[PDB]
């Protein structure tokens, strides 16, 4: 029902007035707003399908040569935008499942199918270095809801081949805890 | 408990009297005595540790140069041996999961990895062609059990660099339950 | 009125669990579903043009970069769809045609033409070795009826350049028939 | 007295024509008639020479450009036939040789020798893949017998360098007994 | 019975001379006499086996250094020859095959075995530009004759590798009808 | 039980200090000492397997890069020993086998497995030209007993890739039989 609107430019400037621009246009969350290495600035957005679209499309016109790359994924799950501007709240220390991949796009899209395949928390889907780097998102739940969740996720990942590895740590210890799902 | 031995030889007239030979050496079980193409024969023997080594010690010895590739598998689950040999028998038609990988040897640690961390019946561990190539295990049982032992079984290939891909069937067709299991 | 469905992909795991995919999601029959060397999984499907359509673009959508190829040849002769998944039956000893091609694709519409341009008995559409490969159909009937369909068939290959070559062996020797047409 | 005939065509559709044709030419015994990677196709016949040059010559006259090799092995002992064609029956479990060359050629003259040269059974003439790769003839008897056969065998295939290895299986397990003699 | 005789010049002085002196040495039909681009002079003579031999050997003795290419034909159904002299003539309007093909050898040997095989009137055998380029034999008669004639000339052609395309023409049309059969 | 100790120098001198030095150090003997082309020198000794190993230890220590090889055979059958040093005595003029390798060490091994796999008097192990080069063995005995002899030897030589040929004589000749076992 809702969508991630990514738009990554070779300009700070650009990517700020363009990220304002974006942000009252349509009724859109800004979910990221970085700057990457070597000077690229990366702007990441959620909500609605259409007001996404709408942005992207002004973010892209607006753009234009500064333009690095423009991307909509399209019917996300709810818990996928806070998991990506943040983190989601656990209700109690259980099995934590991290799938990693290449690319932000590979791992929303795992996320996603994760948690539409099953009854995990989706805790954050974490970026290394931008949108085309090491990536991760990390779930929370039984052993049997997290390796569900992660077999569905390395699938999806490993489909485009993009799977870095995917672990489970079912009764994890407080130091990774504490690491693993709150940053 | 269990181990494997493998010995893979660049004649088949050499496979033939060294796999005799094995055989006689010690306590242990022809599972796998097939030739592979271009003319490579596989041997593979099951059985207790010290009777694997002795077995595939004979077998080097006498192969000389005719000798491809040789390896010890130890600490192996005793219904690894059987799916190697054929197929383990399934008493219903439940949840099916795949763990695709590259090398036999992978694709064994990966089934075993299965077995020891979870309830699931290692159906068969397949070779496409010879001991490098494309190898699949089959596992079945609760879509929980399947889960946790697709996921174990694939991290084990994964962390080696050797998972193709793994997937997870619940509630597998009616044909496709008969090519996944029976073969 | 009828279609076939080819996905190729490049893991077994993958094509069994998009295998089964494809055949939930719509009305379509599992012709063929074998691995084709070197590691290349092989799934072709028969049904209603609308059916097979869905199931290739589910199958195609979920392959992500594991697909290797996908098809759909549309208005297919019924008769073609035994041919692909085993054999036709022969009523009586007559003349036997066969037409070689390359790739299964110009084999099976070299058939459908064969099928509609004659009275012929389409006995089987064989792939040697995978989609792009030596293929052959087998046609049997009248001399007059045999030559047609020959013709047809290898004026259908021929106008692609993918004709191998062509044969009509009238009244074959017992053996050769228990070959080519009995499987 | 008896002759082998090889004819190798580079299309199964030619192939069968032709080999047909052949088997209606003379009083010739279709011993091979299969399909090689990557598309070629095998026809091996067993009978007296005349038969044999006779269904060679109208081979390779009919086959033109499809012909990939034509070759007549002359003056064959009678149990080599049937050895190419399927196997010998063995009388009583006792030793077993194995020899293995290169070309299905050097295998039969091999096969032959050992025949002449000895009392053992010629179990069967084995052709892994196709005409040039590697064949493996099976003897059985006593061990004397079968060591007499070996050494004739070997240096037969040893003199044109085309011997890849061969063995003495005195006492032989059951396993490899019905694996070596009855394939 | 019959015989064609080819003999390919260097030079139209020599083909002259030489075609003049063959015609007085035996009973031989000029078929063909005309000069090839760009400067080559062809000669094709029709008769008895034995003329025919006489007047190609006389032609390609004399020829010297002159000789590009010498054919002798043997074994050549009567039909044939006026077939490449000019026309046969054509008692009815009916189905119309062509068969295309690589040099004028191969559709000569495609026009006698569809001769041979059937029942059709052989009208012409078409040279577009020499010896070696594209030429074409034209069938007329029943649809089955046709087709049993168009499959037994493609099947010859195909063999040597030489067959370009073949087609059926059932109830051609008027215009189309006098450019296939009357040139 | 016994040992063969093979030494090959860089230089006669260092050859004969050295030579001497292991015949005392040791209860060995001398089998071969001998200059080689084109200037190396060659020590075999025989003995025991503690004493082989200290001589072969104080020769390659005394030698330093004088050195060229060092190798030493252990399990070796006495009868093999005098044969490298000299003649072993036929009895009768019966069946003589032949077996020529690639190295002395593979020749050593070869007539070893001949003679404890056997009841065949090894007749000689003879180098035509140093411890690389082609090495012969030469067996006598019942044809029967040759048989196993030369198959058994020759699998040995040839699972190490160095068997060149093999040959059985039953009956030798009046001349080829001194040849053969006298040298
Ligand atoms: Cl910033
Ligand atoms: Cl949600
Ligand atoms: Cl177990
Ligand atoms: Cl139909
Ligand atoms: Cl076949
Ligand atoms: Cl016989
Ligand atoms: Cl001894």
């Amino acid at each position: 029902s809702q969508a991630i609107g990514i738009l990554e430019l070779t300009s700070i400037a650009a990517g700020m007035e363009l990220g304002d621009a974006m942000l009252k246009s349509a009724n859109v969350d800004l979910l990221v707003s970085k700057t990457i290495s070597p000077g690229k600035f990366l702007l990441m957005l959620g909500g609605d399908i259409g007001a996404i679209q709408q942005a992207i499309e002004t973010g892209t016109s607006q753009a234009g040569e500064l333009l690095v790359d423009s991307l909509v994924l399209a019917n996300i799950h709810p818990s996928v935008l806070p998991a990506i501007s943040g983190l989601n709240s656990v209700d109690k220390r259980q099995a934590v499942g991290i799938v990693e991949t290449w690319s932000v796009a590979a791992c929303i899209s795992a996320a996603d199918r994760a948690v539409k395949g099953s009854n995990v928390t989706l805790v954050r889907v974490h970026m290394a270095f931008g949108i085309g780097g090491k990536c991760y998102m990390v779930v929370a739940g039984d052993v049997s809801d997290v390796a569900l969740a992660v077999t569905v996720a390395s699938s999806s990942a490993g489909a485009y081949g993009l799977l870095v590895y995917a672990s489970l740590i079912p009764r994890p210890h407080e130091a990774m805890w504490r690491q693993m799902v709150e940053g």
